[PDB]
């Protein structure tokens, strides 16, 4: 298969998870600004949704230094695995990661699309359509707290808040039967 | 990260700080005639205003200068817990205060705003979010009062009022109701 076009692919991939990471980074900072100013103007659950979307972008951060470290280190035995014809167990962890969360991931970036394509293309043994159903169970749970889609404990989004009340320095009251949860 | 950026920044909070320190004392001097002249001439009350905005002034050199020692101290161990990655007990008093501090002083000095990211750069062991805000509960005491922000006991500002007009030679009656108390 089209194994350079699969490893240009993987580098744009690299360098727009840089430029992503960098450009959200700014735009958080000035959302987080913003926030501030949302919860010193009155609808402190309005920032409380604007924050809900930054800590999302945060899980999405934290998944996209994690699958980065997958994919350079899937980058590094590009040429040794790809002399062998299945996957290894010391890849296993991160293919079934990357294959888990390539779906998720398909909408981000269009050479993942190839990306997967290209490793479904390089193997059946437990690769297919559910045979890699089959091998994508070991995905990183870790990056799975940091892919899952939910609503993070009313303490700790207000703690959150509180951290924010104290770094941007706003008036910050949670609600106490969630600040005692 | 940028640790000499850092430095350099400390340099110029130094210099700043000694700086205010003085210019804000050329001003206090002149403003203790002022309060002299106001205390003179009827409303010894927006005198009273006045003092309470100058004994304000006066918890920020106290605190001024505290923190001033504070970043001087952890100057001198610059290399040293560079060398380390999280933060000593040594420091630990003087990094939870300046942490606890620089929202405070996020406003007063602009370099210091890099200097509390590094500092976080810095660490992420009792760093952090809310670990930043786990570790900084062991800031300053006396730095905390020469950063309260509260009336004082109005039997002190009467003495201050007193000790004004006994250095200013003005009649001051204290409220005797306060001035026993």
């Amino acid at each position: 298969f089209k194994a350079e076009r699969l490893r240009v692919n993987l580098e744009l991939v690299i360098n727009r998870l840089k430029l992503l990471e960098e450009k959200k980074t700014e735009l958080a900072q000035k959302a987080r600004k913003e926030i501030a100013d949302y919860l010193a103007a009155g609808k402190d659950e309005r920032a409380r949704i604007r924050v809900e979307h930054i800590i999302r972008e945060d899980y999405l951060v934290e998944a996209m230094e994690i699958l980065e470290l997958y994919c350079d280190l899937l980058l590094a035995r590009f040429g040794l695995i790809q002399s062998m014809k299945e996957l290894d167990s010391g890849l296993a962890e991160s293919v079934s990661t990357l294959i888990w969360a390539a779906p998720r991931l398909q909408s981000e970036v269009a050479e993942l699309k190839i990306v997967a394509d290209q490793l479904c293309a390089k193997y059946s043994k437990e690769y297919g359509k559910l045979c890699r159903t089959n091998q994508i169970g070991t995905v990183n749970d870790r990056l799975m707290h940091k892919l899952s889609v939910e609503a993070p404990p009313k303490i700790l989004v207000e703690r959150y808040l509180i951290e924010i009340a104290k770094n941007y320095n706003v008036p910050y009251e949670p609600d106490s039967v969630v600040m005692a949860e």
